[PDB]
C-alpha cells in the first residue's frame, strides 16, 4: 500500500500535467495522497490565476463575522457575531491596525505557539462564504469556476438527473481567524487556492482514523454530543495539537503560502488559522471514489447546521431513508 504512515504529500506538476484536472487527482491518489486527508499542489512556474489583484478593494463583505471564543486554550468553541458590512479595502485596513495585526515573531513555529497560547483572548473578524471568483476567465487550467459539477458526476456515474448548482466561495482572513474541526458537506472533496497575502496553517486527521477524532470530541464537548449525533457539522469546535497528542489522536500539520493549492479528501477532518491579512477561494467537488462516502455521510440531527438547496438532492438520491425521515 502507498503512503502507509498517512503523511501529507506535496506535488509539483509540469505545465503539461496541469491540463487534465481529473487525471491529476487520480494520479495523486495512485501515490497514496488521500490517506493523509490533505495534499499540497504547487502550480507550474508558467501558470497564473490572474494578471493583478488591483481593485479587489471594491468587493463587498456583506456580513463580516466576529469570532468569539469560550473555554480553555486547548479546548474551546467559537460563535459568530454578525457585524455591519464593509468593503475589502476597509477590511484590509482593519486587519493591519494595531488592535488586530500579526505580532512580532521569529518564524512559523513561534507564531503557531502564540496562536494556541493566546487565541481565546481575542475576537478577530472573518469574511467567509462570499459567493464569487477571482480567477481570470482566460485562465484555462485549475480555474475553480470552470470545474465539472457534482451533479454531472452523479449523472455520469449513476444515471441520476438532479437539480442544483455548484459555485466557488471567497474567504478574507486576518491574524487568528479560525476554521473549526470539520469534514465537508456530504464528505465531499474540497480544493482551496490562496490568492494573496499571509499564510494559512492546516491540521488534518487521516480519513481511516476519523472516528477516533469523533470519539474524543464527544468526551470533550459532552453536552453538544447529547444534543446532536453529528455536532461537528456545526463547525464551532477547536482542539489543539497538544491535546490531540495527549489523547493519542493521529494527525499532521502543514502551512500553505500564497500561490499554492490545497486539496482535502473525503472524510478528512481539518481545522486551522490565518497568519495575517489574506484572500482564499474554495469549492467542493466529486470523483467516482467519493460516491460511497456520500452514501455513508453523517447528518446533523438537530437543525443547527445549514443544508443547502444543492445538498437536498444529494441526500434524496444517496440517502433516501434519511430523506424520508426528514419527511
Ligand atoms: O477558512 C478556510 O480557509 C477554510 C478552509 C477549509 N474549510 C473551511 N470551512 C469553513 C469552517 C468555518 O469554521 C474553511
Ligand atoms: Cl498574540
Ligand atoms: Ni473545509
Ligand atoms: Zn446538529
Amino acid at each position: 500500500a502507498q503512503n502507509p504512515n498517512c503523511n501529507i504529500m506535496i506535488f509539483h506538476p509540469t505545465k503539461e500535467e496541469f491540463n487534465d484536472f481529473d487525471k491529476y487527482i487520480a494520479y495523486m491518489e495512485s501515490q497514496g495522497a488521500h490517506r493523509a486527508g490533505l495534499a499540497k499542489i504547487i502550480p507550474p512556474k508558467e501558470w497564473k490565476a490572474r494578471e493583478t489583484y488591483d481593485n479587489i478593494s471594491e468587493i463587498l463583505i456583506a456580513t463580516p463575522l466576529q469570532q468569539v471564543a469560550s473555554g480553555r486554550a486547548g479546548v474551546f468553541t467559537q460563535y459568530h457575531k454578525k457585524k455591519k458590512a464593509m468593503t475589502v479595502g476597509e477590511y484590509r485596513h482593519l486587519a493591519n491596525s494595531k488592535k488586530y495585526q500579526t505580532p512580532p515573531h521569529q518564524n512559523f513555529e513561534d507564531l503557531e505557539r502564540k496562536y494556541w497560547k493566546n487565541r481565546i483572548y481575542n475576537s478577530p473578524i472573518y469574511g467567509a462564504d462570499i459567493s464569487g471568483s477571482l480567477f481570470d476567465e482566460n485562465t484555462k487550467q485549475w480555474n475553480l469556476g470552470h470545474l465539472g459539477t457534482i451533479q454531472d458526476l452523479l449523472e455520469k456515474e449513476c444515471g441520476v438527473v438532479i437539480e442544483g448548482v455548484n459555485t466557488p466561495y471567497l474567504y478574507f482572513g486576518m491574524w487568528k481567524t479560525t476554521f473549526a474541526w470539520h469534514t465537508e458537506d456530504m464528505d465531499l472533496y474540497s480544493i482551496n487556492y490562496l490568492h494573496l497575502g499571509e499564510p494559512k496553517t492546516w491540521y488534518v486527521v487521516p480519513p481511516e482514523h476519523g472516528q477516533r477524532l469523533e470519539r474524543l470530541a464527544r468526551e470533550l464537548f459532552p453536552g453538544s454530543s447529547r444534543g446532536c449525533g453529528a455536532f461537528l457539522r456545526h463547525k464551532v469546535a477547536l482542539i489543539s495539537p497538544t491535546v490531540l497528542k495527549e489523547n493519542g489522536i493521529p494527525f499532521n500539520r502543514i502551512t500553505q503560502e500564497a500561490g499554492e493549492f490545497m486539496v482535502t479528501f473525503p472524510y478528512g477532518y481539518h481545522a486551522g488559522f490565518n497568519h495575517g491579512f489574506n484572500c482564499a477561494e474554495a469549492i467542493n467537488f466529486a470523483t467516482p471514489r467519493w460516491i460511497d462516502y456520500g452514501k455513508m455521510a453523517s447528518q446533523c440531527s438537530c437543525g443547527e447546521a445549514r443544508v443547502t438547496f444543492s445538498m437536498d438532492a444529494f441526500v434524496r438520491i444517496l440517502q433516501p431513508e434519511r430523506y424520508d425521515l426528514w419527511k
